[PDB]
């Protein structure tokens, strides 16, 4: 059970006069605001809206600023997350929303974490996959904290612009085949991009298709990322110094809102251990665990996202 | 407090291939879909919207097909009831909603007595402006039951394709200024409009903004109406037999779900006594009237209108 675009309620709102939100809607209750990651779209949540629609919950599944039907400027600080955050709020405003869940996934899940340290009053509650909650270190850069962890070397790939977009934009059929795999099908290292020439150079040309997907499901992407392809979503990465200064601000503050945090077992970039010291920050967090998981989680084992969801939208 | 339009959300379902309906959404609650009449727009819920979406409730207002942002197809038998009503329930499934209260006035009235009539588990409850709920009488077509009131002539003058259209579309500042007026400031003739060859051929050329609206809410309009014209609109008035036929199909079954039953003193065509008997039809019936007010409901009384809506939403 899943969903058909033309099918869908599709939603629009202008948070300011170059920026408009693009976000499908299914469902009546408590309102679910659903935030996909890198590099995704709305329809990553296929699987959860339906099933928490019928859960009793009014389901607000986005496309993140830079992708599918949502502006996407070219400017690098526009998806800063103090900007971006800022945007969601307007879009609660406008939609007339005092409060909304926030379950968010991979840079969904990052943001979701800050719009609950900076707008606790409008988040109900907060649930993230796969990304932990991190405090700001204010002692070390952030560029700082990525050259002490190898699995992070995509992340400076992805800093110089026009790099990764041509690489990732030359085929869209099979940088999406490439990307949307179980953690056993997967054909990339993320330890030597930068040096060994890009992302898929060592990968093959016509990938096979994962277990996952359908054809017809990656083709939705590829047709998605053909109006503004990746600048858009891979400055969400291009903001480190100024997610960092902006973290910073909050370095003392507790999240006291319902919370969850789910890990994905095979997930070898945001791995499960990352988010070991949450319960220190946040006592009450409750949590939830998917084995043989990867990091595509909806994806991958949406019965067990579902359920792990509803359970924990039930009782908190 | 009314609306401004790009501070609202915008949300489009497509019913049907090549039929789209728009709508604006605000607020949070049990679901209220609001259905304006002719020749109106979602824009003329604008005093109800923010009221309504602040007293605890999920506004949706709607352009009706034939208007502003909603497909406008050319064919008359597009714009019958029994059609109209078949797309507003597939308007609910593609959004999620079990039920929903359907307001409306004017046409929209119409339109929502007929949901509650043959799909009344989807309306939760049902209230009107102006319109009344008449049950269909089978020993008299609708066109015997205008000729006994002539104050429907100009519905008469309406049913020929293209002749109401070129009035009304020759300037559109002129056809929103003289239609959108308090009754003490009316300037229309009904009773004689097919003996005189036009609705306004015998009002001004160049008529006052009437006390209720601004020339900028009458813009508004004038743009709205400049992307599909009256065709669609007008529509609305040539399916009577194919309204009728329907109509009798319900072999006099009773409307059980909580109602409300609005009338205006001073609307000239859709008089209060018009809906004097309908507590035999409608045994839980509740009522509102509101004087000094003509047949633009939602503009002329803005306030009455709302404290009716909001305090029977509240027990009802």
């Amino acid at each position: 059970t899943s969903c058909n675009p033309s099918d869908m309620s599709h939603g629009y709102v202008t948070v300011k006069p170059r920026v408009r939100l693009h976000f499908v809607e299914l469902g009546s209750g408590p309102a679910v605001c659903l935030c996909h990651g890198f590099p995704e779209s709305w329809y990553s949540w296929r699987y959860q809206i339906p099933a928490l629609a019928q859960a009793g919950y009014r389901v607000l599944a986005m496309d993140m600023k830079g992708y599918g039907e949502s502006s996407a400027p070219p400017e690098i600080e526009e998806y800063c997350m103090e900007v971006l955050c800022k945007e969601m709020v307007t879009f609660l405003d406008k939609l007339g929303l005092s409060q909304a869940v926030f379950i968010g996934h991979d840079w969904g899940g990052m943001l979701v974490w800050y719009m609950a340290l900076f707008y606790p009053e409008r988040v109900r509650a907060v649930a993230s996959l796969n990304t932990p909650f991190i405090p700001a270190n204010p002692n070390m850069s952030p560029l700082e904290s990525i050259k002490a962890n190898p699995v992070f070397d995509y992340q400076l790939y992805f800093q110089e612009p026009g790099v990764a977009e041509a690489e990732l934009e030359q085929n869209l059929s099979r940088t999406f085949k490439s990307l949307f795999r179980a953690s056993d099908e997967s054909v990339l290292s993320m330890h030597k991009v930068c040096e060994a020439g890009g992302l898929f150079v060592n990968s093959p040309e016509e990938p096979s298709l994962s277990r996952m997907v359908t054809e017809e499901e990656i083709q939705f992407y590829v047709q998605q990322f053909k109006k503004s392809g990746f600048r858009g979503p891979l400055n969400w990465y291009r903001n480190m110094e100024r997610n960092w200064k902006w973290a910073c601000k909050s370095l003392g503050r507790k999240i006291l809102i319902p919370a969850l945090m789910v890990t994905a077992e095979k997930d070898f970039v945001l791995v499960p251990q990352m988010s070991q010291h949450m319960e220190d920050w946040i006592p009450h967090l409750k949590r939830g665990h998917i084995e043989d998981c990867g990091h595509w989680t909806q994806m991958d084992k949406p019965t067990e996202v579902n359920q792990i969801l509803i359970k924990w939208l039930d009782s908190d």
